[PDB]
């Protein structure tokens, strides 16, 4: 057999959703800052085709690379891939980036407790290990700083009637939408993303990112003390994150409480503080979970393949 | 089975010399320049114990570690761990890296040739590979300015009586003497060396390297046209550097000969230029070798494992 190149991944997921790293074979993209090293990934495209598209990777699958600091007080930074787009930060990816570093072993694993640094597209992340028996058992992460653009605010859908919705982001840019003024969400969804890009123009004071990328459906969240359980759905991972800077922006969950996301297991998450970005209000998330790794490979290209790129 | 860590290795040898390189599983190590994190692997000795050590990796054994770049133009850079020390600079394992980088993916190979500028401990590397057919077939590097510090100096040896010797730097210090003063050459080697430490105290007007490293016996050297060939025993690439270096302080070798080093397959090598450095006259040394890929690799370590270091 021969190859053209040899990617060595650490496979790995978090309470469901695959988080696959990219240990070795990969140079650091071009580029000054992570920020840009991402982008370069997005234009590219040559590098997440070839891991997420098949015959390598079935759909629906993330794989972050890491790629050398950019910033000074930051032990490892990170691109993360996902199936439709490389956002400047994701819950789920931040989850086994983190873990896969403490049970390859590359960052210093310390017991009971550990504390990490990372640097992702949007920005830095401060993550607290809960390391036992040298495993991370459960992983929070200090996600960056997350905002909600618009709030109540008319939509024409071409779809039907005029619906009122919320542009928000936590580590990626969304559309919040009661399923209440709707009524496969799958098709209303597409329908009422790229509207919201036409009619409300997101913009984020600290990125490049001028876009919405994705909607979700949300049903009334209930409370239970200080736990808010949501069984919203577009997967989840920087969602609550976003729902929680709107939730917050609409007086209905204060500094201090702790948000449940639906179980896709359920994702946990906390408010840690609220602070002012971009002359605006923003909370500062907390987004913990626990993630296993599924093992090592090392994805090959033989020339004569027709699927370079992978179909 | 349980691992409290993973490295992952892709095996290379040179013309013989093993030169494994590790792509993916250890962390760039702490320090502000490569040269510094060269020397934190070779105080820690952690890493190197890892690795080099059984029950990984029998007696006789070099790896290089891949690491972020530190210096503007320089596309990788890497630190030589050999069985003994940490070299500023290895030819054999110069060709390892050179060699994994192109047929593992890390780098784009152009054809019929392409050139890489690599930066090891002691100082960036021009490297020029000849790739066919999607395999680097013969890897040329222009090694770090080499220099002959002392030549035919007289030397107190407990031994037996007292012979003249020369002490020179390619890559990294040796003490080359002719086997003509010496009528075994192993027990005697570290012999001579540990004298030319005394008497003959090494020093390299750029890096902290102050001392002799091994120690070479060399016999007269043919010639046949402008090709010198001859034989040398200490480590025979980064030992050429050093050799050529002292020919060209004696007049036995003009700039634009060959040298051609004892097949320990045998390395090649070529004075290219003439440079100054540190106010005394150096040469511009052109390593030249054939390096394949053994595979591919990942180490681990359990917890219970009595030999964490390996014994």
């Amino acid at each position: 057999m021969r190859s053209t190149k040899v990617i060595h991944i650490v496979g790995c997921h978090a309470e469901g959703e695959v988080g696959d790293v990219i240990v070795g074979g990969v140079a650091p993209p071009p580029g000054e800052t992570v920020w840009e090293q991402s982008r370069f990934i997005a234009n590219d495209e040559t590098l997440r085709n070839f891991v997420l598209n098949k015959p390598r990777g079935g759909v629906f699958r993330h794989v972050n690379l890491l790629v050398p600091p950019k910033d000074p007080r930051a032990q490892m930074g990170f691109i993360i891939m996902e199936p439709a787009d490389t956002p400047p930060m994701s819950g789920s990816n931040s989850i086994c980036v983190s873990t896969v570093l403490l049970d390859s072993g590359i960052i210093a694993m310390q017991e009971p407790v550990t504390h990490m640094v990372l640097e992702a597209p949007g920005g830095i992340i401060e993550v607290e290990a809960e390391c036992r028996n040298g495993k991370a058992e459960r992983i929070s992460v200090r996600n960056v700083p997350s905002f909600a653009d618009r709030l109540d605010a008319p939509l024409d859908v071409t779809g039907l009637g005029t619906i009122m919705v919320d542009t928000a982001y936590g580590g990626d840019s969304f559309v919040i939408v009661d399923a209440a003024q709707i009524g496969e969400p799958g098709q209303a969804r597409e329908l009422a993303e790229i509207g919201v890009k036409i009619t409300k123009a997101f913009r984020h004071p600290e990125r490049d990112w001028r876009h919405i990328s994705f909607c979700q459906i949300t049903e009334p969240v209930t409370r239970e003390g200080d736990v808010l359980t949501g069984v919203n759905t577009v997967p989840t991972g920087t969602g609550c994150s976003a729902r929680m800077a709107v939730l917050h922006a609409k007086g209905q969950m204060k500094a201090g409480e702790r948000f449940i996301g639906k179980s896709v297991t359920e994702f946990h998450c906390r408010l840690d503080k609220v602070l002012e970005l971009g002359g605006k209000p923003a909370i500062s998330p907390i987004i913990s979970g626990r993630a296993w790794v599924t093992g090592t490979s090392q994805l090959m290209l033989d020339p004569s393949d027709p699927f370079p790129h992978g179909y």
